[PDB]
């Protein structure tokens, strides 16, 4: 009758190795699991909690329009979505939206948008999509091929050909790679899966040079630096370059599956009816959620408060990096923040991220050598200062 | 200030042509429009609101999870993610289960492990995936691949190698694609937007016989057939054949974006930590809702009132076709339903379904040829005889 964590190995396809403890509830940047033992929350979801676990307005969002109807598919559309592609306009260069229900569909949708453009305005022969070593862009075919880590993609093989990896943030690798058939140059403003590293304000310019200069759409990926994670809205208003296709999942739907393909009105006008589709994107309920959650998250008491974080979240990581040397290098933007490991200490990022979850905090990895932190961006001063006492706990066991 | 379906055109990239009316709420299998019009829902989301709109049940088990915690990422398991791989595993052959969030990204995971599992058993020579005709399994690059229509597939090459399409319903076609190099056969066992075409019982034995003989895994995609739509929990149930990997989705959220893949614990096995995964698959409120779907849905009294609302649908549209003489066939099992055009009206399913959308009744097409029924399972006597009688004006005013 009770469930156990020895029922996740008995039930689940074995691609996650979660936890030893299983959380039952959340409130803020606080989780509870079966005992009761508290956490800190400084994992928020993989950066998808923008607003901590069971924020009391997201919840009437989500009652409010679940009392009315969930779901038609795309045959109709509805007030919620519609208000919320508005919002989304207003805030960002984008012309037209499409919404689905995850960022490796939203990528989906911007490189086979991608595809079809050059294929109709300068033809088939165009179709190299151009990407970055240790990019991370979801877990389908097309997306994990398009994602620079091929131990994710080897046993899939055969792959959809026309792709090549540059060298991330190195210019003339992607200038060796990117020519008149390239369809696509997809990027993560901030690489997160692949170690917390940021693009170069250069890097940016350049690839939005090599797009213009070869006809190429320039897609960037922010659905994991996207709705206010760096301190803007977008990361492309921090560098100030500006895409032509950006993708957007994860913090969007505070916690409910959601994700959005933003577009110029000239890329859209290209994806005509039934070339592509969802059944769930775009419903109700997900864009009554995310509609609040833009709402809450886009003002500039937020996004201020996001910049004030990221300095309580440094200097208090920098202290600790000095009394215990674990940490070459403190990375990042606003509230994606990476500690990068010591040759010492290469490897072990694993380790003291389950050190750190018996101290009672939940951090994060980006490969064995990086140490991630993705908490809600509304992270009380309490919350960060608890949860960085027990990270320093954690350091502490740690070096033994 | 109000939003409009001129706002529509402006707003959304423009991959579906949706309904001149914006519906606003609903209830069962009731749906009102902003003008406060009234349709009887035989669309039923597309075969996904298998308990009809704004369900009671499914509103309290969402609040109550979604005052707990909505997400946490895959790093962390859950207790309702836990209670539903369970409710399945009890159900179904299956063994162990994947949660995703569509159709689609279930037949990626299907797709996925069949090519490891071959690579991984046989060697990397083997990567056959054989699917059919019409067969429709999703809009990523892999799943609209193997999807058998290549009009969604044409713009977006060059496609994943190693997918081959034989005829529905014909052993040979398949007995000639088939082989030793092959790693899976993929099948519908009603072809939902391929016309609902059901399989025949020789055809899917055959499969089965062919995938063992070679070694191929057989995976049913039960995302537009499971979760009662037959009259039985799953086609494969009525069919008598095992697959070796079933996908749903759909229904099993009753509204709320789901995809689960079942599979045998020989075939699980071969799914290791990393090499798949999703950030919001199997999160708690999505498991809250499908757990208390398949709670409702999975009784002998829905079920075996699926079969009785069949012989409404069946006895009703023929008394129907019988004075108009619009539909050579009706055909199509349990709550899926196809009316396929005689070749006078060939073409013309869209404007029979305009027809009916002013007549105040929602149905579907599946291509050109044939009106298809989704109706939600709990649609009450009443409702449909209004909403057939609706369509019956409708089918008066199109023969003109």
């Amino acid at each position: 009758q009770p469930i156990t964590r020895e029922n996740f190995d008995e039930w689940m396809i074995p691609v996650y190795a979660p936890a030893p403890f299983i959380p039952v509830r959340g409130e803020g940047s606080r989780l509870w699991d079966q005992q009761g033992k508290e956490y800190i929350d400084f994992a928020g979801g993989i950066a998808v909690n923008a607003l901590g676990h069971a924020h009391p307005e997201l919840r009437e969002a989500l009652n409010e329009q679940a009392s009315k109807f969930w779901h038609t598919g795309n045959g109709y559309t509805n007030e919620p979505v519609l208000r919320l592609a508005k919002k989304l306009i207003d805030a960002t260069f984008a012309d037209r939206v499409f919404f689905c229900n995850s960022g490796a569909e939203a990528n989906e949708a911007a490189l086979k948008l991608a595809r079809k453009f050059a294929h109709d305005r300068y033809g088939s022969h165009k179709s190299g999509i151009v990407a970055f070593k240790n990019a991370f862009h979801g877990r389908t075919l097309f997306t994990v091929s398009a994602g620079g880590q091929p131990a994710y993609s080897q046993d899939f093989a055969p792959l959809p050909a026309d792709i090549r990896h540059a060298a991330y943030n190195d210019i003339n690798s992607a200038s060796a790679l990117i020519d008149d058939s390239t369809c696509a140059v997809i990027v993560e403003p901030i690489q997160g899966e692949g170690g917390v590293v940021p693009a170069s304000n250069a890097f940016l310019q350049g690839l939005r040079e090599l797009c213009n200069r070869h006809n190429a759409l320039l897609i960037f990926d922010e659905v994991q630096t996207g709705v206010g994670r760096t301190g803007e809205l977008y990361a492309y208003m921090h560098y100030g370059v500006t895409p032509d296709l950006l993708t957007t999942a994860k913090a969007l739907g505070g916690g409910f599956p959601v994700g959005a393909l933003l577009a110029t009105e000239e890329c859209a006008r290209v994806m005509t009816v039934g070339t592509h589709g969802t059944t769930y994107g775009g419903n109700p309920l997900a864009s009554a959620v995310a509609g609040k959650v833009l709402e809450l998250i886009n003002t500039p008491e937020m996004l201020n408060g996001v910049k004030q974080r990221h300095d309580w979240f440094v200097e208090r990581l920098n202290t600790i990096n000095h009394r215990y040397g674990l940490f070459s290098e403190v990375r990042g933007l606003g509230l994606l923040i990476g500690c990068v490991l010591n040759a010492d200490y290469a490897g072990q990022a694993k380790q003291i991220s389950q050190e750190a979850a018996k101290a009672g905090v939940m951090v994060l990895i980006a490969g064995g050598n990086v140490v991630r932190f993705a908490p809600a961006l509304n992270v009380s001063e309490e919350e960060v200062t608890t949860g960085l006492d027990r990270f320093a706990a954690a350091c502490e066991h740690f070096v033994s």
